[PDB]
């Protein structure tokens, strides 16, 4: 079972010049939980961007390149990325905007922060089908001293 996670802020923007423009520990802890002990697969510019592996978690990168650092995997076709998976309860897509186009229609679930922020982007997250997701958890919080930023924390299922 694949599942995109990602953080969306105003008009489906998650990214701009190769890094994420807000701040909000809540949200990556979250990510944390969502992704500890699964596969993460991502793109090579979203590794780049993250510089370092996330531990606690199988790295797998694209790139139709050679790898350049054996602490992650790194494979050369959606069907290896999954495969390098192996036989797991749930994979784990972290973007970025390219590689979440590829895995969308495939993903089953959709783990979604919606971030009241507007901010310029050069990476959105897909423009994804609303008809065919199923809402099944959602939960809002204002922002805080730690968290500049309300947002919500949404879990979709296809359905
Ligand atoms: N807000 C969020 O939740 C979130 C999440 C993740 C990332 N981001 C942001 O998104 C941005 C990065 O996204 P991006 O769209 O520029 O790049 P990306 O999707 O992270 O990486 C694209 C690259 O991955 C490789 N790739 C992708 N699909 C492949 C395939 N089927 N086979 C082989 N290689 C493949 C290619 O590397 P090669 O060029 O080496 O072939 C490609 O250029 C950054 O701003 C980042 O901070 C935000
Ligand atoms: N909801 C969500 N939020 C994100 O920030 C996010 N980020 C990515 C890709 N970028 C990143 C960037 C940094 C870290 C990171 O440093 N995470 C650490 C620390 C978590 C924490 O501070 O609580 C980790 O171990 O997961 C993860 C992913 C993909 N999906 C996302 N999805
Ligand atoms: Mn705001
Ligand atoms: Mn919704």
């Amino acid at each position: 079972m694949i599942s995109l996670i990602a953080a969306l802020a105003v008009d489906r923007v998650i990214g701009m010049e190769n890094a994420m423009p807000w701040n909000l520990p809540a949200d990556l802890a979250w990510f944390k939980r969502n992704t500890l002990n699964k596969p993460v697969i991502m793109g090579r510019h979203t590794w780049e961007s993250i510089g370092r592996p996330l531990p606690g978690r199988k790295n797998i990168i694209l790139s139709s390149q050679p790898g350049t650092d054996d602490r992650v995997t790194w494979v050369k076709s959606v069907d290896e990325a999954i495969a390098a998976c192996g036989d797991v309860p749930e994979i784990m897509v972290i973007g970025g905007g390219r590689v979440y186009e590829q895995f969308l229609p495939k993903a089953q679930k959709l783990y979604l922060t919606h971030i009241d922020a507007e901010v310029e982007g050069d990476t959105h997250f897909p423009d994804y089908e609303p008809d065919d997701w199923e809402s099944v958890f959602s939960e809002f919080h204002d922002a805080d001293a730690q968290n500049s930023h309300s947002y919500c924390f949404e879990i979709l299922e296809r359905r």
